[PDB]
DNA sequence: CCAGAACAGAGTGTTCTG
DNA sequence: TCAGAACACTCTGTTCTG
């Protein structure tokens, strides 16, 4: 019931997680997509629902180490 | 002799507020008193504020304009 | 249900003006 | 000189569609 990126309700299972809608295209868009993402902290951000926007590149990774795959 | 925005580093238009900035920190500052945001910090109240990842902490890029000392009056 | 498309909004940045 | 208006673009999220 809880995405396992960002923590928000998880609409269902994308892409091979426990995902939201917004990190299921997020997810899509940045990998096929050419992004320039760079973290500005430590990559340790926090994401979560109000913070998801702040930093792409430790909402990838969290993406990837979740096991997310096209 | 090229000038440079004191928040981001990106070049600075002229003196904005009270302080050196460019265009974008000018009316992002503007916006961001005056304007009702959610700005959170992800990280440490420590991000790095550049032309590339000003975009992605608002609540750090504030807290330099505000500590460089910009003011509406 | 799940993937992808498509529509709409927030936040941002530049150009123009006095 | 700098402040503000306004348009346009990027990124994102929800709704729609196959
Ligand atoms: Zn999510
Ligand atoms: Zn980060
Ligand atoms: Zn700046
Ligand atoms: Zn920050």
């Amino acid at each position: 019931k809880v995405c396992l990126i960002c923590g928000d309700e998880a609409s269902g299972c994308h892409y091979g997680v426990l995902t939201c809608g917004s990190c299921k295209v997020f997810f899509k868009r940045a990998v096929e997509g050419q992004h320039n993402y760079l973290c500005a902290g430590r990559n340790d951000c926090i994401i979560d629902k109000i913070r998801r926007k702040n930093c792409p590149a430790c909402r990838l990774r969290k993406c990837l180490q979740a096991g997310m795959t096209l």
